[PDB]
C-alpha cells in the first residue's frame, strides 16, 4: 500500500509511477528532499472525505504548514465507479515540476519558496476509504 | 476523422488503437470481412444522442441488421468533461474477440453466428456533436 | 514470412515495425504507393548472398531499375550469431524519410524525385538463407 | 556514470534498466542486499581488459571473494562497434533470478548459497576504457 524509491539527489530528469486506480480512497505521490521536506505531493482523490474526483498539489517543510492548494483540471478520473491503469510523470524543470498523466500535460507547478530540488525520495501512498476495488502499484521509475 | 488499415486475412493475433478522446461525440471501431460485414463494432459514446459515457458492442451483415447490443461496464471514460489518451486492444481468439483498454480486459465477445474471422479491415471513425475538444487519432497497429 | 498494412494515402506521420531478428537471411521493409512504386526499401541483411550485417536503402519505380544504393552505419545487428527483438521506425517528413531503430536515428533519406509521398502500403518480407534462429514478425503500425 | 535506486526489502517482481550502450568498456548492474552483499552482478563487457562482448554473472559476500563465473550466450551485443539502446530485465523469482534483455529471456541463475533475496539496491555502473561513444543511462525501474 506504501512503496518508494530513494535516488541520488536529482536536479533534472523526472519520475514515473504506474498503478491501477481504485473506486474509492486516494493515491498520493510525494517528492522528498533529505531533510524530509515535501517539495510536492500530487494528491489524487477518487472518494476522499466528501470529495470525489479532485486533484490537489501542495508543499510543506518537515513539521510546518501546507501552502495554498492548487486544484487543476484534466486529471483522467474515470466515471461511474470505474477503475483503470493510470500512468503519471513528474518532470523536474528549472523553475518547477511538470505533471503529466497518460501522455497529456496537466500542470506546471513553480517550486514553492525555499522548497526547490534536489529530490532524493519519491513515494507512493494509497489510502483506502471503504473501496471495493483496491489500488495496485505496478511500477516505479527514475528518469535520466 | 476517419482512418483505417487493411491486413492479410487475419485469423490470429490482435489489433490496437491509441487516440485522444473527445468531450462530446462518439468514437467507433469497425472490424470487417472482405464482403464488408461488420464482424464487430466497439463503439465509444462520449456524448451521443442523449447517452453519455456508454460502450456498445455489436455485429451485422453487410446491410443486414444489427444483432443484440452488449453494453459492458469498465470502459475508461473520464469524469467532468475531461479528455485523456486511451489505448484499445482487440484480440482474435479461436472462439471470440477479447477487449482490453488501458492494460485491462473489458469483455470477451464470442463471434456471432456466420460472422467468424478473418478480419481484413480495421477502422477508426469519430463522429462529432459540438465537441469543445475533438478526438485525435494517434496510432493503429496490427499484431502477430 | 510476408505481411502488410494498407492505409489511406499518407503524407505525414510515420510507420513502425517490431520483429525478432534472424541469424541468417535478410529482413526487408517496403513502402509502396498506390501505383506500386517502391518509395523505399529498408533491407537488413543479417547473412544473405555473401553479405553479413549490411543495411541497404533504395527506391525503384514499378518495373524500372534501382538507383544509388545507401549503406549507413548504425544498424543494431547483434554479434556472434545471436538474435534479439528489434524496433524500427520510418517517419514521413516534408522533403525526406527519417529512419530510426531502437529509438536512435539511423539516416535522413531525402525523397527520390518523381517518387514522393503518399504511402499506401508498408510491408515486411523475411527471406531465408538456412537460418537456425528464424525471423518473426511482432507488429506493424501506422502513426498519425 | 553511476546511479542507483534503493528499495524496500524486495522479494518478487523485477528491476529494469535502459541505457544507450557504449562502444568500449563495461556496464555492470549490481543487486545488493542491506548487508551490502552482491547477490548478483550482471556484467556486460563490451571491450574490457582484453575481452570482447562477454556477459559475466556472479555473486560475492561483502569483502569475501567471488564465485564461479557464469557466461551465457545471447546478449544483444551490437556488431562492429555500433551503439544502440538496450533494455534489460532482472526478475526476482521463487527459486532464482531470471535474466532478460529486449523482451527475450537470456538465462536463469539460481540464488547462490547464503546469498538469497531481499534486494534493497540496484545499481548502474558504467566504467569506461577509452570508449568513443560513452554509455548514457536512461531509466531505472522497480516492478511489483
Amino acid at each position: 500500500p506504501i512503496q518508494s524509491i530513494k535516488v541520488d539527489p536529482m536536479k533534472s530528469g523526472g519520475l514515473g509511477v504506474v498503478y491501477r486506480s481504485p473506486d474509492k480512497g486516494r493515491v498520493s505521490l510525494y517528492l522528498y528532499n533529505d531533510g524530509e521536506d515535501i517539495l510536492l505531493v500530487v494528491d489524487a482523490r477518487f472518494d476522499w472525505r466528501g470529495e470525489q474526483n479532485v486533484l490537489v498539489l501542495n508543499s510543506k517543510f518537515a513539521g510546518g504548514e501546507w501552502g495554498p492548494e492548487v486544484r487543476p483540471e484534466g486529471f483522467p478520473f474515470p466515471c461511474c465507479g470505474y477503475v483503470t491503469t493510470i500512468t503519471v510523470r513528474v518532470e523536474i524543470g528549472a523553475d518547477g515540476f511538470t505533471l503529466s498523466a497518460n501522455g497529456i500535460e496537466i500542470v506546471k507547478y513553480p517550486y514553492r519558496d525555499g522548497l526547490p530540488p534536489p529530490v532524493t525520495k519519491f513515494q507512493y501512498v494509497f489510502q483506502d476509504q471503504g473501496a471495493s476495488e483496491t489500488a495496485q502499484l505496478e511500477s516505479l521509475s527514475a528518469y535520466y
